[PDB]
């Protein structure tokens, strides 16, 4: 049954700098609001930090030997700040740029696409003491950055994102307390939110610039299906906030140069430090839109949430290990939506995956059949969108190996490669054989 | 019956630091007198360096696991006085001691047991400039270094190793141009001749004061069997200044307190800077001796080497890659000779191999028969030499896997285990399997 995908699709799967580098003062290296933030007491759940990781920036040769198994045509990761201006601004760490070279060039010479994430979260921690999210002087400082590295490195990436999950950094970072720097205030997060924005519309040009012709750039957001619990005007009420909240807040400014003015009311709209021009910057066009997907999550009224008074429900399904919901059908919607919604000319599904509780079988083997499942799924969504007339270009799987997942530490396990932590040894999981074979027949079964 | 070995013979492989180690600049330590002498227009014959090697810095518990797969009890390695002391003297480099305190641990941890070597090479350029060694003032530079290095270990390793084959540090350093620091003078050779013998004297009683009751310590001698390639006088006057050049010239002074005669009379007596007292020193009492075994050489009358007017002749049989002749009774008549001679309480044989052109098959194998003839035959001679009352306690491999030859570069490959220096992947040889049979079995099967 050919359920063949475009013949140029790009089958990757995707990783984030200090999730898997390890060596984190190697070769000039200066700590990141990350090896800070996992200090503190009760930020990361295992108490682990991501001082070696799957020491990746070691291995690295290996890891694409690995890919080259897996059959992939493309490899999405990111770029450490910290490594290219370990102090944040100025200087240029030849050391750093040179990793990401020889990263690059291992990669092109394996033929494999290189897409590649200027910013996935590690700001270097002596940056974030100048200019914090919520402080309007970080635009500058990672257009800086930006600069810095895609005039290295532009002759061959062609692919690159600005930022990955707006959401995730000015929520998560300032607004829930949750990921670094571990602030937890709604005026905070809302600034954060704008910058974020901001420096994503000031980068393009940038990186436009020390590009060619085929330079292609656009940002990452993570987008999930929402549902209200039940017909009430008080939980579609509460529904559409957190619609408003996670999917909206950043597609509303970067396509309509708006934000959500229900939410926004909500809020305050003083709170959100927008300035004439703000909105040119942020819809600055994009090549594609790069899409973060992993569940449904499901909504009632309620206080859990005190900012959108808000509560989670969990319908009868399947659930990984991360308490989230599996709902394939929920990627087809979201493509759908954007697609009619926004109409941007290509689309990627830069992330998608799942945390299901590993072991290795006494034969040394790892069996994922919920996992596997899980991917399956979202493969056929996917295809489902492609025939619709869905300009999906791409999919990357979350992730390439096991690695250091935040604030849930190493205990969470995305990987279709599993790593044994205590020797570094990569053992391909059954997901990870099943994926060889779709991205050799491109793609199902 | 089995030809079973005693229950406690030591079964081991051997490596050195500046063959393996690689990671050149890193975590603190100086350029070796190696590093520089890498630089040296036809010093290296491929042309290669040691800055890489096999990368063992960062590869060590990978190696060791192989250790465990091999089946050994015993590795014997060197120790980098260039990561411990970079500046040859004075601060000690924790960084470098922690490499050196992972390394031990992990092995004790395997249950494996550490046989240590002080100087096998590589002294920090920084100290040869002040102290060479043809300079007096090298003898308390060495002492110093050990000193620091076996109060740190003296707790976890109790075999210690002085100075690695003090006929190759003077007379391929400094006789032949070679070796590291590439001179040619004979009476460089012989100044430190002298001083290496003086600092293996002066190291005993500090690696004894900072061990224990288990602690042992010894020299490690290079010696091959000579032959003479006729009957004629000229011939076998040859021979006999060979002989006394290679096997006898550490050795008599070692255990009688003097250098052979006839040769010392042939190169001028005044040219070795014999001080009173130096002799008590030389022959302080060591717990064993270790051997390095090659091959038979043989000799007459020529003026090929102008010092010692000799030419070598190869008689018909096998011969390696290093052409070299294969000759196993070699290494039986070389250990009756030490135990009547000598009488050392204990022996070990703490090199032994053989180089040949190894390629990887289609298969990934490596099939390596003539390497395995090769130890065979020496392990049989090992085998008769311990049914003839010789004490020979232990016997390591040279090497474990391929690596920096010296001056041959990359291209003899002396391992076991064979290396592919474009991935740094390990393949365990055939010789290396049947060599995990062989130790497990604690015999020849
Ligand atoms: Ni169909
Ligand atoms: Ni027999
Ligand atoms: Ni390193
Ligand atoms: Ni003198």
């Amino acid at each position: 049954e050919p359920h063949r995908f475009p013949p140029d699709f790009q089958w990757g799967v995707a990783t984030s700098s200090y999730q898997i580098e390890g060596a984190v003062e190697a070769d000039g290296r200066s700590p990141s609001i990350w090896d800070t933030f996992c200090a503190r007491p009760g930020a990361i759940a295992d108490g682990s930090t991501g001082a070696i990781a799957n020491d990746h920036y070691h291995r690295y040769r290996e890891d694409i030997a690995i890919m080259k198994q897996l059959g992939v045509n493309a490899y999405r990761f990111s770029i450490a700040w910290p490594r290219i201006l370990p102090d944040g601004r100025g200087r240029v760490n030849q050391a750093g740029v040179d990793f990401y070279e020889r990263l690059v060039d291992s990669l092109l010479e394996q033929g494999i696409e290189p897409y590649a994430t200027l910013y996935h979260w590690d700001m270097p921690q002596v940056q974030h003491d100048r200019t914090p999210w919520y402080d309007r002087g970080v635009v500058d400082a990672f257009v800086e950055y930006t600069d810095v590295i895609t005039r290295r490195l532009s002759d061959r990436v062609k692919y690159w994102m600005t930022l990955n999950e707006p959401w995730v950094i000015s929520f998560l970072g300032y607004g829930a307390g949750e990921h670094a720097p571990g602030l937890r205030d709604k005026e905070l997060y809302l600034r954060a939110a704008h910058h974020v924005l901001l420096a994503h519309g000031k980068a393009m040009p940038v990186i436009r610039a020390n590009g060619n012709a085929q330079t292609k750039a656009g940002i990452v957001l993570n987008l999930n299906w929402v549902n209200a619990a039940s017909d009430s005007p008080e939980d579609q009420a509460a529904a559409r906030r957190y619609d408003q909240f996670f999917n909206r807040w950043f597609a509303e400014p970067l396509y309509n140069g708006r934000y959500p003015e229900e939410l926004l009311e909500w809020y305050g709209r003083d709170l959100v430090p927008v300035q004439p021009g703000d909105f040119d910057i942020i819809t600055t066009p994009t090549d594609f839109l790069a899409v973060n997907y992993y569940a449904r999550t499901t909504v009632k009224a309620g206080s859990t949430d005190p900012m959108l008074q808000v509560d989670f429900v969990r319908p009868p399904g399947e659930y990984t290990a991360m308490d989230w919901e599996v709902y394939p059908q929920g990627l087809y919607n979201i493509l759908n939506w954007l697609h009619t919604d926004y109409a941007p000319p290509a689309l990627y599904v830069t992330e998608n995956g799942a945390a299901y509780d590993d072991q290795v079988s006494a034969a040394g083997e790892v069996d994922d059949p919920q996992r596997l499942a899980y991917l399956e799924g979202h493969f056929e969504a996917a295809y489902r969108a492609i025939q619709a007339g869905i300009p999906l270009k791409g999919y990357f799987v979350w992730s390439l190996m096991d690695n250091f997942e935040w604030g849930r530490g190493f205990e969470k396990r995305f990987g279709i490669v599993f790593v044994d932590y205590a020797t570094q040894q990569r053992i391909i999981k059954r997901s990870g054989k099943w994926f060889s074979q779709v991205t050799r027949a491109n793609g199902l079964p």
